[PDB]
């Protein structure tokens, strides 16, 4: 499926799942300090930037 059900992440950081999928593929273009605060998570919550579900 990915390292961690991106939930965890999107719940740690505070902010509904709508941002967090779309912050990992860049969003193409997404505002700096959303990514900040996901990326605080990321590493905390040992997930890794841009798992999306390709690997099963």
């Amino acid at each position: 499926m990915k390292p961690v059900t991106l939930y965890d992440v999107a719940e740690y950081a505070g902010v509904s799942y709508q941002t967090v999928s779309r912050v990992v593929n860049q969003a193409s273009h997404v505002s700096a300090k959303t990514r900040e605060k996901v990326e605080a998570a990321m590493a905390e919550l040992n997930y890794i930037p841009n798992r999306v579900a390709q690997q099963l």
